[PDB]
């Protein structure tokens, strides 16, 4: 079946930026694109409608997903607890790959990273579960408000989200 995409409708300072959609690759790793779904159209009460991008450093990654504490320390999956590495089959090959944060082996909740670059270091660390589809022009704009600290000069937030059809 048909992998799932999602959007966000992000916005700077509240002003509204632009839509970045991304394809969910189901086929290869159906727990973690599940996760990132669900979390993206809030249907189990609770995901990213709302949060930030917490750590932008240009020129390598885009940080968000938590949106329990908004800072890189928070977060939570939608299975109750932390949930396992589902492969490492897929790479991080250049711009626009969408990829989850962790603390270390097994530890996924709902932090993620959109690459801005190839980032080949991170493969076998991080699990690779889907591609920014359209919009990476909008990743692009958003990646100017970051700097080598990774601490945003603007507020850059998830405006909207959900599936897309
Ligand atoms: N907690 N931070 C991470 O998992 C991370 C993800 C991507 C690049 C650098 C750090
Ligand atoms: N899981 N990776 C991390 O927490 C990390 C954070 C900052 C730089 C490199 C790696």
């Amino acid at each position: 079946m048909v992998n799932p995409t999602v959007f966000f409708d992000i916005a700077v300072d509240g002003e509204p930026l632009g839509r970045v959609s991304f394809e969910l690759f189901a086929d290869k790793v159906p727990k973690t694109a599940e996760n990132f779904r669900a979390l993206s159209t809030g249907e189990k009460g609770f995901g990213y409608k709302g949060s930030c991008f917490h750590r932008i450093i240009p020129g390598f990654m885009c940080q968000g997903g938590d949106f329990t504490r908004h800072n890189g320390t928070g977060g939570k999956s939608i299975y109750g607890e932390k949930f396992e590495d589902e492969n490492f089959i897929l790479k991080h090959t250049g711009p626009g790959i969408l990829s989850m944060a962790n603390a270390g082996p097994n530890t996924n909740g709902s932090q993620f990273f959109i690459c801005t670059a190839k980032t080949e270091w991170l493969d076998g660390k991080h699990v690779v579960f889907g591609k920014v589809k359209e919009g990476m022009n909008i990743v692009e704009a958003m990646e100017r408000f970051g700097s080598r600290n990774g601490k945003t000069s603007k507020k850059i937030t998830i405006a909207d989200c959900g599936q897309l059809e």
